[PDB]
């Protein structure tokens, strides 16, 4: 009872300071978006700086990122502080001396979506409840190859099926998109798995 209550709040604190998760990285991309298209296709030097400049401008994008590092930090993988302070060097270099910075963003951000998972995975890890370890797994599966298919897209659907599981919400597994991504469905099927497993926990408490 204690591991279990101890279990269910550690997964509910996260969940709850992470809410905002996938809103600042929608932001993050929106912000970057035409900097990030100008880069990769004018790569015409003029356009190249100016992409480069709303990057690097007030260090405020790696900040950000900087952001949603510490929002996970108890829980966030060993690689994500290097892949931003590495982003941080590239930037820096090219605005000294541009498509490897652009690609250099991108991987960072879909290791930022990876982040989260890797924060859930840890926390479902210590559940001795073996039903929602497993519900947990195939979870997990089902987010990557989400993730794979569209980073933001896979980031905002787990942060809001998550989300609803723990306010008691019911979890919804009509697609969002209309079915134009191929593994959302597979997802939200793991995700409605999962709520059982999670509900079955709570109702012993």
């Amino acid at each position: 009872g204690r591991l279990n209550q101890r279990n269910i709040n550690e997964l509910k604190i996260f969940v709850e300071k992470a809410k905002y998760y996938s809103i600042k990285l929608d932001a993050i991309y929106n912000e970057c978006t035409g900097a990030y298209n100008d880069i990769m296709t004018y790569s015409d030097q003029s356009k190249v700086n100016q992409a480069i400049s709303i990057f690097k401008k007030d260090n405020k994008i790696v900040n950000k990122f900087k952001e949603l590092e510490k929002i996970i930090e108890e829980y966030k993988p060993m690689f994500l502080s290097k892949l931003i302070d590495d982003f941080a060097i590239e930037l820096d270099q090219a605005v000294d001396n541009a498509r490897h910075v652009a690609d250099s963003y991108k991987k960072l951000r879909k290791s930022v979506v990876l982040a989260y998972i890797e924060s859930f995975d840890v926390i479902s890890s210590k559940f001795v409840d073996s039903k929602f370890v497993e519900a947990s797994k195939k979870f997990v599966n089902k987010a990557k190859e989400f993730v794979e298919e569209n980073d933001l897209i896979a980031l905002e659907c787990i942060v809001k099926t998550i989300g609803d599981m723990v306010n008691d919400r019911e979890i919804n597994s009509r697609s969002r998109y209309n079915n134009f991504y191929k593994k959302e469905a597979d997802f939200l099927g793991a995700a409605v798995e999962l709520e059982g497993a999670y509900k079955a926990i709570k109702q012993t408490l």
